[PDB]
């Protein structure tokens, strides 16, 4: 037994702006993605996985967990994040599994198609897809939101997911899983996250509808809804700098989550024994009590 | 007192297919938008309103009610719907008010700006905005959903709303109202409405976030969530023809709604007396009991 | 047009505590239930209504509005609230309608039955029922919550509603309306409102289930979900005194609602024209954006 | 490897099979699968000390088996008439090498709730996983037929019982402990024939969320699980009418109800010490209804 409250760092944190998408290695403190704590138990042996945004944050924690549970792992990421991605590749390989690094921008439809084709070719198949990449850039007013800002968030968080998922489904055998990362913002819908929250609510409806389409074919589609986590998405403008300094201070634990803490949700949803979880949204928000 | 169950038509309806967006005048029965039944009582006197998709369906019922409550009304619609729109223009003027007809495709960002500008110019201002136009085209499988189909739905239902709303805010005085039409599909998320349900959940988060931005400025932003209603959106491919024949037969009333029935929600949300309703989603789904 | 933000008082409010259920006339400032501002428009002429907790707060605002819309009104309240209740009786009569005053404790099943029977007898019928009375007593820890405390909340807010509603249904003709007051606490579920939040979530499910039972029989059942409002429920222990002093200071308007502002929801849900609103939860929370 | 979940378990139609409540799993046709043969532990709850109400049958039985195989000692509550189901669970717990405790009694009685927790904690040498899973569910088509006795039995079992047990348990729970409450998709599906039941299941979610905010700061996590339709005696003893039971979940995306075996992984995942930022959550497993 461990008290979860003081298991991880609490605010205040140092001032630390990065340009998006940021690097985990440059945060203060660096996030804990489970590098030391996550121990596998053979729960996903021989599975074949693609995790978008697997270089850092929640995607990285999921990639590490999958590899240690016996799964081979391809990760997508943006080229600017190469130094974070190389760490994850090294962690996958140290677990004795195959790692594939597939950099590119999922706003580009033809890249989405190439990404899935090359992941499946490299792995000799595909049977866990995690749509986790996201753009998040806070703005206090719609007056400041250009079409370029709105479009970048929607193209990353909705179109990219649509294109990748559509390309993936012909590869996925019965027994496979799709997992989409959404956010408590889907319904908390902060004033400063107008476009982001719009997409995160959309992801949940997409998940539920696609689960009804694919469930009869033996493919399960689910979503994970984090509350506030210590990731480069936040310190590179997902929240303003002063919010980052005091991130989640007012929450029940008085601290943000660390990515390590949410990896178990992804493993549980993908595992073959969790066979009646389909169309679900599983939250991990530290007591906000949203999903 | 009237028993609502028996107040309006019940299925089965005759087999009837139209190409989208369809005409209300070609439905059997023609929808009841309140042309004979809605009596105004001075609840929106002198208001200045823009209703997208005001030619037919729910938007037409809202436009008729607004005019009879003393508001001037501009309606958007697509050019092929001119014969429906002309009826709404005549109903607005018959109530003694000013009508403005503004056909154009809201997937076009520049038309969205033109629509708002011309509505405000003609009416001498703008203080009720109703984002109600939508695309809905049922498809049973993501495998048959093209990027063109997905994009048409997202550009109509999310980008059009964003562009129109952003262009309208500089016109809106303290005390104004924005109302966005969403759907029970936001959470019912049927297998055959993958892109549509995505957008309708998005609209709710957009409403909630914008309400937190604009509430402090004195502008209220709310959503209306219809269940199934008898409109040309459904018989022009929003549902497959045999579902249209049997539309809402399984509901608690055993019948779909008629547009007339939901107009009162739009009047109540816009009324100045409803001054602490902001960020809300008000349902009218006949007992499905969703919002 | 008037800015709704500045329409009503903002905190801080004087330190003030009353023994429950409290009196509206002893609050500082006295609440606005629409005594001067609510304008009837002939929307409920000849209806026959029973409002529990109609002496003060939201129920008082609804009772004034119903009378001004042309309905006869019976109000329930606790005997110690006679001084608040007689003001409401006077306002109903000033609107030209019949008032009935029916004090008693709805935790008493036999009283619940007498209440409904005497209301219908005195009015000559019954066709709007508003279950609005509630108990709310904040407590920081379950360790301090006696069975007596938990039972008082559940018996008032769940059993009382059940008994009154069961007794009323044989009187209610097709076309009648039942409205249940719930709370954003149903899902906000504050730490200090453990028993209360339980009951308010229960009320929503009760509303939805009963709407599916009675909808087919021509009786609509709906719920209203207020956010924070300035009523004696709060300064008599519903929130601790320092919260009352700063009540809703952190909300988008920076003020709580006044009961006057939510009356239009009760009128709209009761009106015959709102005929496809059944099983709904309509929020009025000032921009929290919950229901 | 990969298995198609659609046809992993039996589909309707099932034979007519009314039981008087609370019913016995051994008298269902077919007998439910609680994971007796299939669930393999992996040392995820070693040394934990657990109390599961309604652990004789159904979802609670599946949780009990999984907890024991993951290394936890397990006390179960149930009603005396279910002794024959409970004795099987006791044997499954012991065969995993754990301590089992059988604590029959009716949780509508406040005094029994207090003694249930005291006796569970005493027998196990502590308590650090509480699963509030017992429930009453009796379908009725109209409120006119619903007596105060019927309403009260559902509310006393599903809300008051949970309240009394939870309150008595909290002084025993150390930091790192878990409380898990079983709710239902009926919390928001709110069928016409489950008026009192749906009321309580929505109530359970608000109770979970509020208590998570109370206890989270002290290191105790409070969460809920939201099943869709599962093959259990709660349904065939009147939770649904007989014709619905015959065709249970035929119209769902898989065309079949869940078997309790399938939901046990949710209870293990919520309780595990590594799942340390899950608090106040409602995790659904409804086979594609897509509710929680
Ligand atoms: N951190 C939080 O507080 C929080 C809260 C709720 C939800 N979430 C969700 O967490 C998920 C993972 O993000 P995170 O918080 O772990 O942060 P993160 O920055 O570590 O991960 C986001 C990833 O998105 C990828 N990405 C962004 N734009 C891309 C593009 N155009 N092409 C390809 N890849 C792109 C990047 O590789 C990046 O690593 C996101 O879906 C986000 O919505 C996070
Ligand atoms: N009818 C239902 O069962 C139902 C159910 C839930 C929600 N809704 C919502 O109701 C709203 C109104 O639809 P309705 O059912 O009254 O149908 P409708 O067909 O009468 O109205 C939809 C309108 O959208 C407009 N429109 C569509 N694409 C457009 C474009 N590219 N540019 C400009 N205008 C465009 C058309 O003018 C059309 O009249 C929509 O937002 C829809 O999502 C309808
Ligand atoms: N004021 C808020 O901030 C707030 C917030 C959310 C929801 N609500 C809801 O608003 C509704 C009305 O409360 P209000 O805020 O207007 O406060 P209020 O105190 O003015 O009204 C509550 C009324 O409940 C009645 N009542 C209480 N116990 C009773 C009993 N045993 N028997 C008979 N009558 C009894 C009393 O007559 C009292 O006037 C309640 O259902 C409450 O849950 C209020
Ligand atoms: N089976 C489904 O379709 C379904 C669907 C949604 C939710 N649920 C939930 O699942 C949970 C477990 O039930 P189940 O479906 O496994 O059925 P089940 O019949 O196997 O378990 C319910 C148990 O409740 C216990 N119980 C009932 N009344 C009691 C009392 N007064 N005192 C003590 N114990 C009492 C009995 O021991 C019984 O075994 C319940 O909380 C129920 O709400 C079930
Ligand atoms: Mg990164
Ligand atoms: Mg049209
Ligand atoms: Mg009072
Ligand atoms: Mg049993
Ligand atoms: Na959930
Ligand atoms: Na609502």
């Amino acid at each position: 037994l461990t008290n979860p409250v003081d298991l991880y760092p609490k605010p205040p944190f140092p001032h630390q702006v990065q340009a998006p998408p940021g690097l985990a290695s440059r945060m203060q403190p660096r996030p804990d993605h489970g590098e030391q704590s996550y121990r596998g138990r053979g729960r996903l042996v021989g599975r074949k996985t693609l995790v978008t945004g697997g270089d850092s944050g929640i995607g990285r924690a999921a990639a590490i967990a999958f590899a240690r549970e016996g799964a081979d792992v391809a990760i997508g990421y943006l080229p600017v994040e190469e130094s974070d991605a190389r760490e994850v590749v090294a962690l996958i390989r140290a677990a004795g599994r195959q790692a594939v690094a597939l950099p590119g921008d999922i706003r580009d439809e033809t890249f989405c198609q190439r990404l899935v084709a090359r992941a499946a070719e490299a792995l000799g198949g595909l049977d866990i897809l995690v749509n986790n990449a996201a753009r998040q850039q806070a703005l206090d007013s719609i007056g400041e939101m250009t079409t370029e800002h709105f479009d970048a968030t929607v193209k990353t968080n909705l179109y990219g997911m649509f294109w990748i998922t559509k390309a993936a489904i012909p590869h996925l055998p019965p027994g496979a899983s799709i997992i989409n990362t959404t956010s408590v913002q889907a319904v908390r819908a902060s004033a400063n996250l107008l476009d982001y929250a719009t997409t995160k609510a959309g992801i949940i409806a997409f998940t539920r509808s696609l689960a009804k389409q694919l469930g009869p074919r033996g493919i399960r589609v689910n979503a994970v809804a984090p509350g506030p986590y210590w990731t480069p998405l936040q310190s590179s403008g997902g929240q303003p700098p002063e919010t980052v300094v005091n991130y989640a201070a007012g929450s029940p634990y008085g601290r943000p989550g660390q990515p390590a803490e949410i990896a178990p949700l992804y493993v549980a949803l993908a595992a073959s024994e969790t066979s009646y979880a389909n169309g679900q949204v599983w939250g991990a928000d530290g007591g906000l009590g949203i999903f």
